[PDB]
């Protein structure tokens, strides 16, 4: 019993970690197999950081300007080009740590696991969602580009993320690691709108489930609804609308518990417009939508990697 | 930018994962050097979980009773014993795997990390605090018993706790890494009180002026106060008393902040006794206790292992 944010065991990525220096700025880069990938604004001076030409910066670059370190050892650099807003740095060696590994963009609403990594060292894990407006409210300082998101399939990573920059409201953008922003950014030194900051709403029904599952049941009320009626009260409140596929999505917890999805619905309907009363669920007195079913599912049956 | 409850690295500790199983029972073993450390409820069947003599029990086991597998290798078990409440089984290989660690004794409102496991192999990683009743509040199901929790000071482990059961209230209780619990628990099927679970008073404090550095300030008010008077107010919503030594321990955050202990301790005041208004802090309605101030300084600072 209990539930937790959890992260994935970070071991597999720690070993995919290096340092990698342009003049005075230091990031991180992801090493995998002969390649390192770290984000193109390690190029950029403080004074190109505004409206940086990355094309023209490049092309100024040659091998042996970036400096990559795994440790106290220095990558040879062999070659590099710029996909979108990454660099992929060709070294003479692979990495003899390098896992099963693929890269994945994945969807709104999906979690996924960070590894905050600071001159090429980890500094902690933490797991985040890509909210529906493509930002990640994460933890990073100066230095932290280049950390990755990812996901464990048994033993195959899936490399999701890798981070680039901060917003005035202070939540997180980045790409996928073929360099392509998640969202309307790019990597410039301006202020950048993410738009309306919508709640993923299969995931606080999936997160009532787990509620459920351990205990907290007061939330339960004796009604039911349609999808249309409910979606009609929670775009009021800017949740994301419910599908028909996410009421099957949940299909599985919903027989697990004996909670009808509708009925779930109509208790997250009474939870929104009337509140929770000074009480908490889960630990919690807000609803919480960065647990994704198959989160709950996963974290309730005791599934390993 | 940003605040996340942020778990170390895990990596150290996944490479010393096993499996021990007697009979039918199998759970996780914490492998280093030559040694396996795991709960010596692991010998008991479910009939004897009511009240174990575990020196009667243990008595008819032999080193071959005990199947101890790191992957798809077993290891040769060549002695055990018993220490307190954990076994220790004596096995004829060094893990190659072992990290540079040591066996601490946490206290009260120390924070550690736990990698819940399931079948020597592990499923997350995620962030508790040892209570001011000595239980956490983790994520464990049947087979996570063997699960450690752990911090790390650079490159050295320190092994904290490790889990053995579940109390009525679902809350958690285990030992330190010589099988002494934390609390007053002991390893049988009863029912078990942790008694009155009070709030880590300097965490909280320590939270705030995370807070503050990120940008929430509207809890900040006009007052100040005295360590007496404040303590007058916290224990009667069970706070932890506030010691001089924790006013030093916040010092630093403090002097980050130009905002005296005291007169964040009036703001914390004020917000238990008025609440938050519905208002959020870090992304919370409630005030969090499970970060220390190292925790805190260390998150804003960007330190790494
Ligand atoms: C990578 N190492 C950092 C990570 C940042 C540092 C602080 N927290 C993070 O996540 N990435 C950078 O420093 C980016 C580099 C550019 C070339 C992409 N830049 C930014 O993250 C960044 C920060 C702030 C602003 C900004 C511009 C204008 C603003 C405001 C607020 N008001 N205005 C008018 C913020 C832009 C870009
Ligand atoms: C280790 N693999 C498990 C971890 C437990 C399983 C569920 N969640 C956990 O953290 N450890 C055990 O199963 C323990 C084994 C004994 C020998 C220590 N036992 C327990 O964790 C346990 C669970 C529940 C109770 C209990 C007894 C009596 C109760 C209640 C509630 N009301 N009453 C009257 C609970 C005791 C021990």
């Amino acid at each position: 019993s209990g539930f937790r944010k959890m992260a994935f065991p970070s071991g597999k990525v720690e070993g995919c970690m290096v340092q990698v220096t342009c003049g005075t700025t230091t990031l991180n880069g992801l090493w995998l197999d002969d390649v390192v990938y770290c984000p193109r604004h390690v190029i950029c001076t403080s004074e190109d950081m505004l409206n940086p030409n990355y094309e023209d910066l490049l092309i100024r670059k040659s091998n042996h300007n970036f400096l990559v370190q795994a440790g106290n050892v220095q990558l040879r650099v062999i070659g590099h080009s710029m996909q979108n807003c990454v660099l992929k740095l060709k070294v003479d060696t692979a990495n003899p740590k390098t896992p099963k590994y693929k890269f994945v963009r994945i969807q709104p609403g999906q979690t996924f696991s960070v590894l905050a990594c600071y001159n090429g060292s980890p500094s902690g894990v933490y797991q985040c969602a890509m909210r529906p407006n493509f930002t990640i409210k994460g933890s990073f300082l100066n230095g932290s580009c280049g950390s990755v998101g990812f996901n464990i399939d048994y033993d195959c990573v899936s490399f999701c993320y890798m981070h680039h920059m901060e917003l005035p409201t202070g939540v997180h953008a980045g790409t996928d690691l073929e360099g392509n922003f998640y969202g309307p950014f790019v990597d410039r030194q301006t202020a950048q709108a993410a738009g309306t900051d919508t709640t993923i709403t299969v995931n606080v029904l999936a997160w009532l489930y787990a509620a459920v599952i351990n205990g907290d049941r007061w939330f339960l009320n004796r009604f039911t609804t349609t999808l249309n009626d409910f979606n009609l009260v929670a775009m009021k409140y800017n949740y994301e609308p419910l599908t028909q596929d996410h009421v099957d999505i949940l299909g599985p917890l919903s027989a697990q518990t004996g909670i009808a999805v509708l009925d779930m619905c109509a208790s997250l309907k009474e939870l929104l417009q009337n509140g929770m009363n000074g009480r908490t669920i889960l630990g919690s007195a807000l609803l919480e939508d960065e647990f994704t079913p198959f989160d709950v599912v996963r974290q309730c049956s005791g599934v390993t990697f």
